[PDB]
């Protein structure tokens, strides 16, 4: 048997569709499974969103205070609800968007990037600027949770998002000082313990951004480093469209997919 057969069994067992991509390196072949099929971003767009805002502004822009109201909180926003009275700086928003997957923080970052009607097109244009012609963001949270399976809106592919993440973390899409902020926020993420992290041994370093949604959607995108500093990019995406809109996401599906990947990357 081969790795595609292992990934197929994961699908049968969880009644799920799984997509995996890990770029080739000098010493490892690409891992690709449904790598060109579309999957909802869910919250994973917030990583390249923070990069867009870092890229387009001096670091001093991170100190800009954004004020907002309870009316702006229409999605799960653990950090933004706490700071609604005093406001949050662009920096704080980037922090929240990545580390708590904060929906209001992402929406305010979208508005900072392209204005109130223009944010999702501007975010998408950032992706186009990086050579990603595939991904698209069309709505903001929470409206983007309503796209049904098969709708191209608000989707990426394992291929596309891993390659974006690669440029951002391991390439030169950002200058070192901006890159480090992205990397720090993803390193300090609070939401991915049970996903890619759970597939990799404790001496591999992991940074990540998750997403979850309706139709059983669960994603994670990460950069991992070997104990000797060898970097790899892992995108794992899933949905469970079988069980309808209220199908439960399965984090363990992602942990298992990650374990299959780690078995390839870690075993010499
Ligand atoms: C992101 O997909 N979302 C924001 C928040 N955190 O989820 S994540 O950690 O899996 O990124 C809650 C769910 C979801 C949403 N529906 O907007």
């Amino acid at each position: 048997m081969d790795l595609a057969d292992r990934f197929a069994e994961l699908e049968r067992r969880y009644d799920a569709r799984l997509g995996v991509y890990v770029p080739a390196t000098g010493t490892t072949a690409a891992i690709e499974y449904r790598a060109d099929e579309r999957f909802a971003f869910c919250s994973t767009f917030k990583a390249p969103l923070v990069a867009a805002v870092l890229h387009q502004n001096p670091l001093t822009h991170l100190d800009k205070l954004i004020t907002y109201t309870s009316d702006d909180i229409r999605s799960i926003s653990p950090v933004a609800q706490q700071h609604v009275q005093t406001g949050m700086t662009i920096g704080q928003l980037c922090d929240a968007a990545i580390r708590y997957s904060d929906g209001t923080a992402a929406n305010l970052l979208l508005a900072d990037l392209g204005g109130p009607g223009g944010g999702t097109a501007a975010f998408t244009g950032y992706l186009r600027s990086l050579g990603d012609t595939v991904s698209r963001l069309d709505a903001e949270e929470p409206e983007l949770n309503r796209d049904p399976p098969g709708d191209e809106r608000d989707t990426t592919t394992p291929h596309a998002i891993a390659l974006v993440l690669q440029q951002l973390v391991l390439g030169n899409a950002l200058p070192p000082d901006k890159r480090a902020l992205l990397t720090d926020w993803m390193a300090r993420n609070t939401t991915g313990a049970k996903r890619i992290r759970a597939g990799f041994p404790a001496d591999w370093k992991v940074i990540d951004k998750t997403g979850t949604g309706d139709y059983g959607r669960a994603n994670d995108i990460a950069v991992v480093w070997s104990p000797t500093g060898v970097p790899y990019v892992v995108a794992v995406m899933s949905d469970r469209a079988g069980g309808g809109y209220d199908a439960e996401p399965r984090e363990a599906l992602l942990a298992e997919a990650a374990t299959c990947v780690a078995g390839v990357l870690a075993l010499e």
